[PDB]
């Protein structure tokens, strides 16, 4: 007649990390970090992304003659670019407000290209002025989307045009002015010089002054030409009034749908998928809550820690028993549960589990790893932006913000999981130690400590005592006095 | 014969947050967030703010017709201003660097108005324009702290002003240019074309050229009004020259007090308290640490958590013998004695146990709001509409400083819940472990928590049994005795 | 023969502070934080740093009369500016993008100053203009490295410039245009009204028109000067074009080292010392891993908390067996093992926890020292005057992320230290249980720490309880013959 007290063990080879012990091996443990990728650029829930290929955003909107196949773009859910694209403007210049405009963008679903000022109307002007930098087939061509006003015999009169927003959204518009290279090309361009280019909202008012410099050759050519932009609200006005050096819109672009979207910064290609979020690398597939393959990500998975290992452990040490109790090391027979209750009758023996403790510490268990879990869903997200050239300062201020937050994340995470991991075994082996102190305790003192976690009853039982003794109802005064005849001997 | 060990229990029913549990009940708990407020909007130690009313920034420094009751304002301490003010710029036009002012004047108080350049030193222009967009009774009216200057006559001779700064302080002047809807509007207005607007200091240098375009009508009229500012030092001068399109100011506004203020969105009206400190929904009274109404708070009151529930648990485990439960009839201390001479009985606590306890639960509440009083301050900024990215630039570092702050809060919060119970039931535990040993052999446990005496002794023996001067080779012999029997 | 159970005592007066308790007395303790500095400027690996003394970047690039010292100057590892500068402008006027150009200068090594475009080559008019605002004993002076450029006679011509950038690496070039205070003025330097200065590149196009104001004289003069620059690539090539108003360069400065380096605020000199660390009140030389003196470092050196004492408790509480305190006679180790025979006595240790707790607690320390390691690092910048928000927003976030790392490592070691002093406790009680369970019950404990043996051992019984090899079966009979 003896029982014994011990714990639950198998053959498992995980290993977890500690804030005093590093690589311990355990009986379970939980992962949280997803290392893994398919490597590809593909849809995202049904909608395919929008391939800019090695046209830019500035050669889309404005319609480069390469950038022929997006005159009539579908619904996207995100933005494909290059890190330097080839075709972007095809004339040597510039855009003013650039990173505004692609801020704006990162949020706005497709677009709808309306024709706010036909290509016709111009009947007291030339419109089928081209270069040679944006050629086609040999031939000099121009943008798809802009008409170049020249003079048409030896008169530029004043240029009028005017829009009233009647779509029913919001319409973003692109006008420019040229600058050439000498006097004698804006008299052979234009036959005026002073010239300017008005434009006039309910809340714009721009007058601009043509700038004639000499410089290098881009593209083949000395002169430059300045684009800006306007998002015109409903029911608004646009005017448009110049002498010269006009390079007026054809068509204007109404937003339609808007979201949630961005601007993803690739080198690869268009496949076949449906994945829920999607990475610069590849595309995630995963139900874990942390991963750490890019910071930036587009859809709806999980947060970005810049670790190598997390692992949450979720049972007990795994050391055995080299070659009967606690002391020494658990049990395989063990089946049943964690902590052990051995027993051992005359008539023979059992390996039944305690279910009370059992049912405690996986409760305890479950709200730990839940909490862990919850406690970080408040993360930092970081969202995408671009700078210009003489923006230096603060660029690297975004920068900083976001690789700080990630770091204060990241050390947090890691030392949420090591003091977890403390805590959960120095649980576990108080767990097994008071399980012990209480059966020491109702035992009394009628046994026979044997020292290895375990005492032989100094009152001879059966298997209906042995049984009562684990439900806890082992009555001291119902076995006192032969147990006492007992230990006389 | 015998004594029993054990703890404190009551009747409270306060709920406190633990690692692995939620919901335990306590005995003694310490709330530390404050979640109420009065719902006015009203003083800061006295001093009334500076109500706008249906009034901006720029209506109220430029002189809008319809703010007309802001002409002369006392100190304040903070200022109201609604999200889509309706009295602006009548005339309209636009306003460059808004936001940088706004910022200066985020802790400026009281300023004073100097009339720098008065309206009838101008004797070769017309003075009295004005126009419907700024419509008093019907007639036309203008700004009441600008000028418009036209033609007299048939002409519109060289226009000069100067103004050296000996007011005593800083002063800020604003001037404007004109810019009108075609040629025709500009000779009647001015005579003259290619025009300019000259101004000069000691660190500004300035030459604007009107810009003559078509534009839809706004408030009824298709020119605009542009406006620029600066800060004058002190003995430093301000020229001002000009052919045409100058709307010249005839008053300078002189920094006077100075401070901490700021710019509260709100659109309600102002009552009458008097509050220590003011969010854009209600004022705070209270003498707790933290508070969870409104990020942005002025005034000097508690910081702000993005939470709903941070209790601090200061006292035992609430359950109705220290292996079975606690007690309901003792009332002295934290950690029990309960003693049962031969002729009486009592229910004593530990008088020594208890003030360690107290002063360490004390010290870490103490060490837990020190802890957290280097936290980070939101502070009210504006962007304007080609500022999109710095606006979310601003938005995620506060956003982002506000839950590293929370998660911090509610992790320290939850740590110390589990590491109160544990030292409680340990200190308990470790009690009875002390006498358990200084008893020595000379008991014998029931095992419900508690021994009975293996030796007979009185009240002053079982005193000092539980005073730490058990003298074991007094009365072992009849023990032992009795034992044998 | 008994055998007792306590922990070394020593000497030591360091102390340490914990969540619960504050101010408590340890055996030994690690530093962590370093908070004195020799307070001298002085050289960093060897390259001595730029000083700039009283002159402004802006004085010194443009050729300030009063900084001819710093004409040619050798490879530096930071540059030292005061706050104020007394010499940078001579000629009244503003500077472009300064706080940019300041930006770029702060990742820039040594400078090669190239001439672009010789002063004799401009042989249509006059080079020799000067003004009194930066003059040379008592005669009229004007910048170095530029260029005014006037009437010759009674014309001044078209005036044009190029340069194809063939040095072989990047080229900062600085121009500037005049902004006279009267139309008598602009014609007795130019003859010319409504005149233009252009200047183009493969990425820079720009006309300026001058603008003339009545404005107050400061040094002297009522005009103004503004000054722009831009950075000339490879094989680029840049040209000037203007009718007036001109403020032409002589030199470039090809960008030659690059590198790590920044702009330092000071108000002091350089001294002789060779140092590894500096900071803007004085060099550093130390090896611990955090420091307090200043948030903005060049070099490699610590990390910077705002706290005044990081002190981590590596031993166990400093009391005169373990129930009644330590003993100062053991130097053996931390857990003891004080044994006694009948022949004689001894205070031997115990070598097996030991070891685990000097491991540990080394663990403890090292991983202590490396989660600090991805800490947030400060980095200067400079704002104008019209730019208060974005001062203000780095200033906050700056401010907030010290605040954040801070209380990090605050609250970091004092649960270090609380958890080592209870281990401590912890293992000296486990020894104290694991030899009373290997007793078994012959012995009585005596109360304080240890047990009176129920049969007399001797040396190899005492060695062998020691080493965990108490057999019961090998000694019980005699024993319970002496328990009568
Ligand atoms: C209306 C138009 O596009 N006209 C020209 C165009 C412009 O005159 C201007 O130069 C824009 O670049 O220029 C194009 O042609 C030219 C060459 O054929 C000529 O040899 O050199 C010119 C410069 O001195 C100019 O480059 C051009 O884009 O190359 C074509 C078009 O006829
Ligand atoms: C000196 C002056 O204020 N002159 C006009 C003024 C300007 O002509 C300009 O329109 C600035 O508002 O405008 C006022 O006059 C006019 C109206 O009464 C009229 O119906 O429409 C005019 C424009 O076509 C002009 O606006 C005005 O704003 O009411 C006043 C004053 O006569
Ligand atoms: C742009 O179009 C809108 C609608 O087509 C114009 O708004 C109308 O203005 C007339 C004024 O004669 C009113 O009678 C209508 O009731 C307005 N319609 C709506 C839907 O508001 C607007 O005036 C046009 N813009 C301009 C500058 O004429
Ligand atoms: C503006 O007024 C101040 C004070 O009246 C002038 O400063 C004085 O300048 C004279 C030079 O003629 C000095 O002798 C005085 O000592 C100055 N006064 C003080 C208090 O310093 C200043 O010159 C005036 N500004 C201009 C442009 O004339
Ligand atoms: C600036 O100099 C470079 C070389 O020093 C010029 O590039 C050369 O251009 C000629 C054209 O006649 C080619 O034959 C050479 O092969 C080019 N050299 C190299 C290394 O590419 C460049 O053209 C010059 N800049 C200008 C505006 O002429
Ligand atoms: C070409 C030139 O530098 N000319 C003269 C300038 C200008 O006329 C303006 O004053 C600009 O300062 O001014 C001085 O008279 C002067 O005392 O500063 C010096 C010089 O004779
Ligand atoms: C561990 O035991 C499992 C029993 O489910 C078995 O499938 C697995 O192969 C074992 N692994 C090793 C290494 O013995
Ligand atoms: C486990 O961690 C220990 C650190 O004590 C290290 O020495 C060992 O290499 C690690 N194991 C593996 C497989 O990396
Ligand atoms: C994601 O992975 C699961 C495996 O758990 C797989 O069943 C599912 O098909 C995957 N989804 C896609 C889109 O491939
Ligand atoms: C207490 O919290 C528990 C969460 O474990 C929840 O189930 C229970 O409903 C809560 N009770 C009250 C009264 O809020
Ligand atoms: C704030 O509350 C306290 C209650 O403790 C009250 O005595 C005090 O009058 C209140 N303050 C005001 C301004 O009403
Ligand atoms: C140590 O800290 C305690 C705070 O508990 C303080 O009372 C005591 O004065 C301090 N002692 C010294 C020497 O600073
Ligand atoms: C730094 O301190 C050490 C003392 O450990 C000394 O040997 C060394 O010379 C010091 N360095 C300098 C540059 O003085």
């Amino acid at each position: 007649d003896q029982i014994c007290i011990g714990y639950h063990s198998n053959n498992s080879t995980e290993k977890v990390d500690t804030i005093l012990e590093r690589n311990v091996t355990v009986t379970h443990a939980q992962d949280l970090l997803e290392k893994t990728h398919n490597g590809k650029l593909c849809k995202l829930n049904g909608i395919p992304p929008l391939e800019l290929g090695d046209c830019s955003i500035a050669g889309w909107l404005l319609g480069n003659p390469e950038c022929d196949r997006l005159l009539t773009v579908p619904e996207w859910s995100y933005i494909m670019e290059k890190e330097n694209p080839r075709n972007g403007l095809c004339y040597p210049g510039s855009f003013n407000d650039y990173e505004e405009l692609k801020h704006l963008l990162s949020s706005v679903t497709h677009f709808e290209k309306v024709k706010i000022l036909p290509k016709d109307r111009w009947t007291q002007h030339t419109t089928t002025g081209g270069s040679r930098a944006c050629a086609v087939s040999g031939s000099p061509s121009f943008f798809r989307n802009m008409v170049w006003l020249t003079k048409k015999g030896s008169n530029y009169p004043v240029a009028k045009g005017s829009y009233n927003n009647t779509s029913g959204e919001q319409m973003l518009v692109i006008w420019g002015v040229h600058h050439p290279n000498d006097e004698a090309e804006q008299r052979t361009l234009y036959q005026n010089v002073g010239t300017y280019v008005s434009v006039g909202t309910s809340t714009v008012n721009k007058r601009s002054i043509p700038e004639i410099a000499t410089r290098p050759k881009v593209n083949g050519q000395g002169g430059r030409m300045e684009f800006s932009w306007t998002i015109l609200d409903m029911l608004d006005t646009i005017n448009f009034e110049s002498t010269g050096n006009l390079i007026a819109p054809e068509y204007g672009f109404k937003i339609s749908k808007r979201g949630s979207s961005g601007i993803m910064k690739t080198e690869g290609t268009l496949e076949n998928c449906e994945t829920k979020c999607q990475t610069p690398l590849g595309a995630i597939n995963t139900t874990l809550p942390f991963h750490n393959i890019h910071p930036l990500t587009i859809g709806e998975c999980p947060k970005y820690v810049k670790s190598e290992k997390l692992v949450l452990a979720t049972g007990l040490r795994n050391v055995p028993q080299i070659e009967a109790g606690f002391i020494e090391g658990g049990w395989q027979g063990m089946v049943d549960g964690w902590y052990g209750y051995h027993h051992s009758n005359d008539q023979g023996s059992g390996y039944a589990a305690d279910k009370e403790s059992t049912q405690k510490a996986i409760d305890g268990i479950t709200n730990k790893v839940n909490s862990v879990i919850e406690k970080m869903n408040t993360q930092f997200e970081a969202v995408g932006k671009e700078f210009s050239n003489l923006e230096k300062r603060l660029e690297n201020l975004n920068k900083k913000m976001e690789d700080g937050f990630l770091d204060v994340w990241t050390y947090n995470a890691e030392l949420l999981v090591l003091m977890e991991n403390e805590r959960t075994l120095d649980f576990h082996d108080s767990n097994v130690k008071n399980l012990y102190d209480k059966v020491r305790m109702q035992l009394r003192d009628n046994a026979k400590e044997l020292g290895n976690g375990c005492f032989e009853f100094y009152h001879k039982c059966d298997d209906e005592c042995m049984n009562s003794v684990k439900n806890g109802t082992y009555d001291y005064p119902k076995y006192e006095e032969e147990s006492k005849l007992n230990r006389n001997e």
